[PDB]
């Protein structure tokens, strides 16, 4: 269900931040997403580092872009939803597909580490609130759901 996609997403993307920058410092520090909530081997765990794994590539198309747009931006607690609602309507204009997925995780990761590099201590949990509301009215949630959940994405393998 759709709720159910929407009310997982809080731990698939906590995993997602803290795998993605673990692996990144294994290759900017934020010690917040190294303290996250913390089940590796969960579910869900898994499932978000599974994604961190599998967007390595589709990172490398994205990332420099993400970068240059919050440089631009200049994103305050205030504007954030504002902007982070543009950038990832952005990423869905033609296809839903698991590698957008990504890419609208790896916008949070981006999002949150760069409020943190320019002094906003806390952020985490607003970016991962952006992001399920996000992905609950942008039927995102609900095409995960009609693929079997989050859990499907550990057979992208």
């Amino acid at each position: 269900s759709e709720e159910q996609v929407a009310q997982d997403t809080e731990e698939v993307f906590r995993s997602y931040v803290f795998y993605r920058h673990q692996q990144e410092q294994e290759a900017p520090a934020d010690p917040e997403m190294v303290t996250l909530p913390l089940q590796p081997s969960s579910t869900m765990g898994q499932v978000g580092r599974q994604l961190a794994i599998i967007g390595d590539d589709i990172n490398r198309r994205y990332d420099s872009e993400f970068q240059t747009m919050l440089q631009h931006l200049q994103p305050t607690a205030e504007n954030a939803y504002e902007y982070f609602t543009k950038i990832a309507t952005s990423l869905f204009e033609s296809g839903i597909n698991w590698g957008r997925v990504v890419a609208l995780l790896g916008f949070g990761y981006r999002l949150a580490l760069h409020v943190y590099q320019h002094g906003l201590t806390g952020f985490l949990g607003q970016v991962t609130r952006f992001v399920v509301d996000f992905m609950l009215h942008h039927c995102i949630a609900r095409w995960i759901a009609q693929r079997g959940g989050w859990v499907a994405a550990l057979n992208l393998g």
